[PDB]
């Protein structure tokens, strides 16, 4: 049954709750972003309102085939009335189309649901700054002090450099980039731009990217693999048995694959910096794992929460075990005591 942490008190509203059938008393199902654990349940046979960003609506319509009439996109940063309740959608700094939602209840309570987010200082000067928020439904994916990671701009810098040097040394080298969902487009789009290439991909992956309101996208992606030296493949295929094979498929056109795997955190974050990363090499192929995150670091989350000073915090990730729940509450208390809310 729909968990309590996906229900907004004093509304007929639920958040990211599509896999429990008809939720009793739900007049509106919000969707924060197009990642499968969050949309699990939607199909062409959904006949209840869905409220989401414009980009998310393009993905619902074109990838899952939901019918134009049941998709209600809202603009960002704009006060909207939904079934007699004022809401606002804010950019979550997660994947394309991902939002946070602000709900202003008739009784005067104000609730922020983060969806999935990477907290940033720029959020402290958004519409959030204009009033008190009482309840915070929080993306706690990396809510532990070991989770440090660098800035996206640092990680993208590294990648642009590795690739440029490798291709300038060997003009017949391929850059491959691993993907499974939307997210992390900047990794591959940045490398393509330094190399003067479009990024080549399958027809389904091209389909996904054409929903995203990226400007000038027609100049940046293609379905013609042969014309292109940055390629996207499945992350299930980013390995030696899979790369070798893929290098065979190109028809004696490249003699070296340099590939990137953009992961959130892995335990080699604790001991090695970004400047001093190495790859795994079997022959002419080399695979690099890069810590590109679209979720808050521990410190990023902590700063945001200490600035917001909510009266109550409900975690939405890592809630399945008592040990995890207990561990997060301890951090929340630490934070509150240090700050004096
Ligand atoms: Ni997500």
């Amino acid at each position: 049954t729909c968990p309590f942490y996906k229900k907004i008190p004093g509304t007929g509203f639920t958040v990211d709750a599509f896999q429990y059938g008809v939720v009793e008393g739900c007049t509106a199902y919000f969707l924060t972003h197009f990642h499968s654990d969050h949309y699990a349940g939607l199909s062409k046979h959904f006949t209840f309102p869905v409220y989401c960003s414009e980009i998310t609506g393009n993905l619902l319509k074109n990838k899952l085939h939901v019918q134009e009439q049941y998709i209600h996109p809202l603009p960002l940063d704009t006060e909207c009335i939904v079934n007699g309740v004022k809401v606002v959608l804010l950019d979550a700094n997660h994947c394309p189309g991902a939002v946070m939602i602000l709900f202003y209840l008739p009784n005067g309570t104000v609730i922020l649901h983060t969806g999935d987010f990477r907290a940033d200082p720029s959020m402290e000067r958004s519409l959030l700054a204009d009033q008190k928020v009482h309840m915070l439904y929080l993306d706690t994916t990396y809510c532990s002090p070991e989770y440090t990671f660098p800035s996206q701009q640092e990680v993208i810098r590294f990648a642009i450099n590795t690739a440029f040097e490798a291709v300038t040394l060997n003009p017949h080298a391929l850059v491959v980039c691993g993907t499974y969902s939307i997210g992390k487009e900047k990794v591959f789009l940045a490398i393509a731009d330094v190399l003067g290439s479009k990024v080549g991909m399958s027809q389904e992956k091209y389909k996904t990217l054409q929903c995203l309101n990226i400007p000038e996208i027609n100049s940046l992606i293609t379905t013609d693999m042969c014309s292109s030296l940055v390629h996207l493949l499945p992350m299930m295929q980013i390995n030696f048995k899979g790369l070798q094979s893929h290098l065979k498929k190109c028809g004696g056109k490249y003699n070296q694959i340099l590939a990137f795997r953009p992961t959130g955190w892995t335990h080699s974050n604790k001991f090695t910096r970004i400047a001093d990363v190495i790859p795994q090499t079997k022959g002419n192929i080399s695979i690099y794992g890069i810590p590109y995150s679209e979720h808050s670091s521990y410190l990023e989350m902590k700063r945001f929460v200490q600035w917001l000073k909510p009266q109550k915090i409900i975690p939405t990730v890592n809630v399945g075990t008592w040990k995890s729940r207990s561990t997060m509450e301890k951090y929340f208390r630490e934070w509150k005591l240090e700050a004096g809310y």
